């Protein structure tokens, strides 16, 4: 467990104990309230790679829904589909799920889906996982979303079975394999981090998953949520170090001193305090940070140039 | 009757009286045992080159000893792959043989091929059953006796989820009310009934696109696609709906030697093989798509055999 993902060319890339490391959020488009045009988005995560951020960051999510308050309805695209597409069309940054909903796809498509994705690009996929919150697809599913805590628990048991065992037995409310086996099995373990508290408790994500991903909180109020859970996964797996993640919104002002000021979700700043912030993420713990820039007052790829060439240098792919 | 007048992936392909030939993933020779999966990239787009109209898939989750199947389908995940081939090529058509509703959610289907249709506008085939992978079945969740029975209920969700702005649905399968599918493929997406999908005819007459069987000789397959046909003027009249084949094809380097029966198909040489294909045409297969597994010659070769001598008799419309 100590050697987990010891030779992991994604994992290590991306997470250190007291290293913080920054990625980008699918879309890479200051869309704000606006339904995004998709435009560029292949081009941008090739600069993102270049510029040496490692990671990238799509969300779940299958119906646009007037209820939610998400005018991009994750991404437009299915999560799959098009993480395999902007995949295709770079090297070596990592693609990560933020996150799949294992109340709503079924643990043997997650396997099976991330298994070939691993295959199809080694050591460059980070699975996320939740229990979900877009209360239209539960309903299109026929899901319930009261029990989703309880279908979520099942279904992660049933991933971890199927992804990595030569025909195991599964009896599960979710389904049954007796003499049958995944293929492709992923070449190596897949990252795989609790996203929310998914409804379970902190114990819970402490003793099971790689790491957690938890909301964009200002450092002062993260910090004890860390500390917490980094004691907790010392009790329960001493000497083991579990990455934290954090997404973030970003409005990146054109001067390069305006103060840091929060807003939803995250902070419009100049780039100086900025990088005064994330060294502050850095310290409580933070080991993956990654950048929404969907409302953002400037196009994303002047914000993604400026982050690229400024910013980057101080939190380097390692 | 125009319903697919300007898609591009479907003219290439179809047309009443002509034929166009595909290829089966994996084109490889891998027999008895599992495939390498190599150079299918490289190969996809030799076929390309060649004039390959379409490039088919399978689609199945677990590897089942019992099944007799050393590919799995094609060991990876057929939605997934077929992303992964379509970013290589710039425009012979993928199709699915066939993407199980009864075991796919049709919302999940909709999204995926809405998805796939915008970033490869016009070169995607919805092949569509009710499925037979008794292992999937069980690992699912979903019984296999009542398959025919959810086929036709994922069938009719799949067609208006696609299709409809804000529709209204009510099935067993889960609801839509206020909720909308983005995105929506650009154009209708020509979908194919496999099999018969536990259903009868005169269903996948009135419903999908077109229909595709299971490798027979044009002898045993001449009946049953006349008599489709005729129950397609009977509801749809003057519309053409496309039929569509399989076959396994051992393509030997003698180019004179005449077929003999492999399972699912021939071993011939290319001479044999054109006059088949000939047979096949005038008895009204529109699109036929070779699987060259288990051929004695590595599929490399094979390949370009076919595209060098077989294609310009059945090129690309």
């Amino acid at each position: 467990h100590m050697e987990k993902f010891a030779n992991h060319f994604g994992y290590n890339r991306m997470f250190a104990k007291d290293q913080l490391t920054l990625g980008v959020h699918i879309p890479i488009e200051n869309y704000q309230f606006h339904a995004p045009t998709m435009e560029k988005q292949v081009e941008l995560v090739q600069k993102a790679e270049q510029y040496g951020f490692t990671g990238v960051w799509l969300r779940d999510v299958l119906l646009q829904d007037p209820d939610f308050g998400d005018p991009a309805t994750g991404q437009i695209y299915d999560m799959m589909i098009y993480l395999t597409y902007l995949a295709s069309k770079t090297e070596k940054i990592a693609f990560g799920t933020s996150a799949t909903v294992l109340s709503l796809r079924h643990p043997l498509r997650v396997a099976k889906e991330i298994a070939t994705l691993d295959q199809l690009f080694p050591e460059r996929i980070m699975l996320g996982v939740s229990s979900g919150d877009r209360r239209a697809d539960f309903k299109a599913l026929g899901v319930s979303h009261e029990t989703r805590g309880e279908k979520f628990r099942e279904a992660f048991a049933y991933l971890e079975e199927i992804l990595y065992k030569n025909f195991p037995s599964i009896q599960s409310t979710l389904g049954e394999v007796h003499g049958a086996n995944l293929v492709p099995k992923p070449s190596k373990r897949v990252p795989t981090f609790i996203t929310g508290f998914s409804q379970q408790n902190m114990e819970w994500f402490a003793e099971h998953g790689d790491g957690w991903m938890y909301y964009p909180r200002s450092p002062v109020h993260q910090a004890g949520a860390i500390g917490q859970w980094r004691e907790l996964v010392e009790d329960y797996h001493p000497d083991v170090f579990k990455p934290f993640i954090q997404p973030m919104h970003l409005d990146l002002s054109e001067d390069p001193n305006e103060r840091p000021t929060p807003i939803r979700l995250g902070y419009r700043t100049g780039r100086k305090a900025l990088i005064e912030l994330l060294d502050i993420y850095k310290s409580i713990g933070v080991n993956h940070l990654f950048l929404a820039l969907f409302d953002g007052q400037r196009p994303a790829d002047e914000v993604l140039d400026e982050l690229g060439e400024e910013v980057l240098p101080h939190f380097p792919a390692l």
